[PDB]
């Protein structure tokens, strides 16, 4: 019975979006796991094999329990019955009490197909009569959240990783492949000091809150606080 | 040093929007005060002194520590210097880590001017060389929160008030002038079985949040959740 | 010639939506027909033969003239020609000046996979070189309504419905399989006084228009309005 | 008891934004009342003597009841006490069942202006204690509608006025000083084809209602419709 | 090495959309493409082989270097592999600086479907490991642009077309089988003047503008500006 | 004639928002003139005297062509006539092609209050019947534009400021008594780092527009595109 399962359409989608929350999670005795849909096959730089090998290093900096491997096709995340069946399976295995995804307003449309099937999934997952590939009992997720990948917007709230900041970086810098241009590298988005720009998001949304940094995230399920409403 | 200072413009806008939650903190023992702006002069049942005596027994019920009542006028709550420097005073004396106040989408527009001068007054309060009526010192208020009074929108979180929503009821009923028709009263919105109406609003809350009854809030700062996010 | 064809993913959900207009429509002498787009198969208490008979109940009780069951997928209303086609039969079958549907802001995802299906069949309807299974002539509805089922939204408009609200209670009871435990019920959202929750919305809806109860509606369409402007 | 008040900050306002429903309304025998706020000094084009003249001539054209002159500042139009006090005497005066204004989306900073002191003067005439220049009695509007100007949005609703088109159009050009040059005119955003961009704007909304020209509303206040829903 | 490359899900879209900007680049000396992604097979009026040789002579009035014809199905624009794949290769054949494609919220699914399918097409046409029929190699488009076929939308920016609003006239009435009545036609929304409310449209964005004639257009992607800051 | 008048309610606010901006259109030899509305009297730091030289040194650092200093109160820019007047002289004496002034949606109410009174004061600039303090003759701005200071939003647009992102922290470095701590410093937002939050920001923004750094800007009035259409 996990606390986290986080979802990614790719590996290194979870680590940029709340590596930082995973970290400070793990920090509190939280057993997090995360899911990856694709083996990123169709990724300008690395291979599905070394990428692979980066994402286990990344899983071990951050301290996540286990990391789960779809196969679901890299740009093919459309809409199907047979995907959300093999993430149903995914969610009903680890009983997470909550479950976060990419955010969907995102240049990269995977990051919004992924989120797509994950929000049929957790409906699904929670349905006793719906099978699943394993026909695990239905499984109820509590709390469900929305990372940013590639954007800066506005979120509906914020998680101090002040103190997680240099572990959320050394498991962005386990992807070698992506971020460091190498003899055989090719120019993407990601090998033009992105590292450094996930840091600077994560430092503007420290100031909306008075701390050094702080992961974005949304909800589309009311939020409903306690403690954190005065904090005290 | 308040934890939670709440504004209304007229007795019983506090309690219509946060009654539950004042009795929550208060059972919490945390320090809660309430200031009416104004008198309620314009409510076209009852009078301005027994208006007083319901409010004083509304807090009362709640257990709030003080109620605080300045004499700005019933619908003439324009934005003016005067009006501010009044409620900064307000804030300077109290001291709260958290500031609550009418919700702006509201068919009454003393909710909206109520929230405009409170704003005005929560930065200006910061600021040292701003010198207020009593030339008290700097206080920064830490979290500003709007309630709903005449309002069903959707919120951007709810505070769980199962375990108070009875004490809620009691601090409505304290308001008899407004809410339970007499001999000489006249037709209002309010007389119209108008706490039944707020009972259905916190329902719906509470559903959405999968409680008994739940009251909403809006934050224009952004929040910063840390055990709420998994709430264990 | 339908007045009104209503389109839900499940029987009940019409019900839930806006059975009280159903019941204020056949009161006027308009003709209403009923679409459920699944047999609810996934539906976790009761079975598809049971659920087929409350349904039936359901449309005698508000007096709906036919209720017309297709059999697309519970839980898989995915996006496909297949799905637009069959439904584009019902339509061009009962010829309606206005279609109701499901409004897409729903925890549950049939609800808004179901508009999106009945959206398409609405424009294919129209469209007289498009070939139905029975090859059917073209159709265009004039209206386009959108009702709310789990959510609470600030709706475009609403309808009056005080004097149709027992009906429509009425209508919901004879669902005893969703709402009502037995010995062999499982716990879910349905089985959880919804009803109570489904009155309490149509009690705030009331407030916002000045009557008891009433039913929200969205239109995507532009409204033309003529005695409703004044309403004399 | 006026079925309808029509507020603009400028004579020429309430014709650009609704001559053609208030010509409709007319033929339906409604009583219809024009106020316009100010007498307009500030324009560019013509006297305030002349003005007066093409207003009066123009509400003669519609067949509007009574034009009524307030004399706020042109360009002043901030709020104030004293200023709501006076529209509110012109609402109690004339009790209107609905109550128009400008939309506040309008590059003249008058015409939304003028909205927030009429929102403000209608909520003020429905409180008896609210005492007027005359002592009048407390009057509570039915329905709240705001036309456009300068703008061209989505509207919440139309009214088809293919039928009043020339009415409209004859009431406009009443307006000499304002649209059409002459020896002495300056140049303005008014004196450049602005009627022929004010009949395009009609025709675009009558397209999406399905009729030659309709003009386009908004409501804060929930709708409520009835007859409208099917128009049968 | 095309300039612009615009997207239609029917011939007659772009023309509708940016006819007029299409017009503007060609005399600027811009290699302008236009694809249309179906055969409009399913047109009430006309015929493929009617439909083709219109599109070829709309594309000849405005100067369009090329006219490329996809075979998608006409009302069958599903997302799916195949779709996006076969849009892929026009992208990687023609490498547009610029892709122009059909703003969703339209009357017509179809639009909103195309773009989904131009969108997808867009990001996968940059991997290089992604495949298409012909093998091309990965492109990069630089600018996405969305154009208004049936909508009247508040746009991102407008174009001047005010010196080739006549070339778009004329290119529109090229396709004489869809905007003119015939012995043999029937009704749609296009043999009702459509050509004089999409002149309309233009005329209104250009009064927002203050020229003539323009067309309105919306971008996902964010605006950079320099010389258009000042437009000196 | 400025080809550009930027509006701050304090020194250091343009700088905040556009310093780039205007240290980029100077090096394109266009004529760049500041205005601030207040002295700063309330900043918690430094003097009005200190903060004036400040200002001085920054504006020559940018090399905007003249710094006009009007006097209305730290915290007192409320709407009135007096106000907008002397703001309308200010446009009137500079006849400025475009307008930049700050975005309303900032911690600071100052930034919205001062926006407010400009757009009222550019109305009534181009009105000749509205006298101003030295009577001087209408103008009409052609672009009126906001920028941010305390927020990160979505902009409208960005303009690249890679080539002069050292010349605005030189400009920012120069009110050393707002952003460096000195023995005699209180704790403010702006002491803590606020310079390379500024940059952090500008770094993002380019991130969208793939180059190093790019200021965000909203406008109310329709942008009109020709050159940075296709860029070329
Ligand atoms: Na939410
Ligand atoms: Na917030
Ligand atoms: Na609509
Ligand atoms: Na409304
Ligand atoms: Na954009
Ligand atoms: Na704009
Ligand atoms: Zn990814
Ligand atoms: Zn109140
Ligand atoms: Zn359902
Ligand atoms: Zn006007
Ligand atoms: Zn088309
Ligand atoms: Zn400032």
């Amino acid at each position: 019975n996990a606390d986290v399962l986080a979802f990614g359409a790719h590996s290194d989608d979870v680590e940029i979006g709340m590596g930082g929350t995973i970290a400070k999670f793990v920090k509190q005795e939280k057993k997090v796991m995360i899911c990856d849909l694709t083996e990123a096959e169709l990724s300008s730089n690395g291979t599905v094999s070394l990428r692979k090998e980066e994402a286990a290093e990344a899983a071990r900096i951050l301290g996540a329990d286990k990391r789960i491997q779809l196969t679901l096709p890299d740009r093919g995340l459309i809409m199907s019955d047979q995907a959300i069946r093999s993430i149903v399976t995914v969610i009903r295995i680890c009983r997470p009490k909550a479950v976060f995804m990419p955010y969907k307003k995102d240049r990269h449309p995977d990051h919004g197909n992924a989120a797509a099937l994950v929000e049929e999934a957790i409906f699904s997952a929670g349905i006793h009569k719906y099978k699943d590939e394993k026909s695990l009992p239905a499984h109820k997720v509590s709390k469900v959240y929305y990372y940013m990948i590639n954007g800066f917007h506005q979120p509906d709230f914020v998680i101090d990783i002040s103190d997680t900041i240099e572990a959320k970086k050394r498991s962005l810098n386990a992807y070698k492949s992506q971020f460091i241009p190498s003899k055989d590298s090719v120019s993407t988005p990601l090998t033009n000091g992105y590292i450094e720009i996930v840091e600077a998001r994560e430092k503007l949304y420290g100031k909306e809150a008075g701390v050094e940094y702080a992961e974005g995230f949304f909800s589309k399920r009311m939020l409903m606080l306690d403690h954190d409403v005065l904090g005290g």
